């Protein structure tokens, strides 16, 4: 059932860097996850141009944002390309090892943490606000999997027998106790409008 | 030998929009082509993580910028993933039809032309400065091809029997008569430093 894996050394460093650095502009985590969803949505769209059955697992191409104050989670769901087990283990389809290096040398030469997305590892900005991230994903070529990590140098992967999702990726942010502003409808709306207003897919902010 | 193709209607519109709109900040074309090269370089890098023979066609991952005042060309060469014949014909691997729509409605709601890259069709910003663009490309799964267009609603594709390139994409900009500032070493340097200083691949500006 559950496999446990070590982050590679540079990804572990990136995560501590994100967790431990004093840096007040945390809201950018949402931009980077929406933009990740948008890239995933482009890929499956591009595939379907030549093969329409790629869309048998869901014709709709969207992003949903789902706050839940009970569980203290904010979930970003897309119906993009999704990830195979291999992708998930390989740093969630990112080039996280070289991207971290380029990111850390950009911090040397003047960059700040908000530019993380330019190095391909914007996913990890999730740890600006989450103490634990769960990613549920399904790619046409594989089963549904769940990846999880509370950082600390390791992550787990298991086949997911929760809710069948068809195709796509759910990023589930278990928010830190002091970052609950990102479950507030007005706050999420302000952030989407600020950093994500031209995303080319409909973004639905669910209500509670 | 030479096949001729019609641009789809929305891509033809995007190109006239780029060619005919009064818009002074043309230098952004270079950022968008370098960032296209950078995305291509990430892809082949990601592939090689699991299969190293993907790099048999060239281990080096770089961008070269090559001005030539004789021919009045500026060439952007990367050793990224490259494009198959199908990719080339399908709008150079972009989602140009939906990206144009999202781009044109972003222009409705306040965007300007410099934000073109956020809609996936930054390649076409090449027509800010070129009257004719030639793309030479080689992908591990296919032969070398040459795509060309002077806009006007059509493009051509032919197998390329010029110089074997190994793997990657050469974007050859035949500059408009009044845009030769982009062959000047000082100007290209200023632009790379301004918009592309954290690209994670070495960029070599060739000299003449
Ligand atoms: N939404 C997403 N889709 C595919 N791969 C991802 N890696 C991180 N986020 C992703
Ligand atoms: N440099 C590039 N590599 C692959 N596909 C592209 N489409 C446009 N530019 C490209
Ligand atoms: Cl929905
Ligand atoms: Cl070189």
């Amino acid at each position: 059932e559950v496999e446990t894996f070590a982050f590679q050394a540079e990804i572990a460093q990136l995560m501590s860097l994100i967790i431990n650095t004093f840096y007040s502009n945390k809201e950018i985590f949402l931009r980077e996850l929406i933009s990740n969803s948008s890239d995933a949505l482009d890929k499956i769209r591009y595939e379907s141009l030549t093969d329409p059955s790629k869309l048998d697992s869901g014709k709709e191409l969207h992003i949903n944002l789902i706050p839940n104050k009970q569980d203290r989670t904010l979930t970003i769901v897309d119906t993009g390309i999704g990830m195979t087990k291999a992708d998930l283990i390989n740093n969630l389809g990112t080039i996280a090892k070289s991207g971290t290096k380029a990111f850390m040398e950009a911090l040397q030469a003047g960059a700040d943490i908000s530019m993380i997305g330019q190095f391909g590892v914007g996913f990890y900005s999730a740890y600006l606000v989450a103490e634990k991230v769960t990613v549920i994903t399904k790619h046409n070529d594989d089963e549904q999997y769940a990846w999880e990590s509370s950082a600390g140098g390791s992550f787990t992967v298991r086949t997911d027998t929760g809710e069948p999702m068809g195709r796509g990726t759910k990023v589930i942010l278990h928010l830190k106790e002091d970052q609950t502003e990102y479950l507030e409808e007005r706050r999420i709306k302000e952030i989407v409008k600020k950093h994500s207003q031209f995303i080319g897919y409909p973004i639905t902010l669910f209500v509670e």
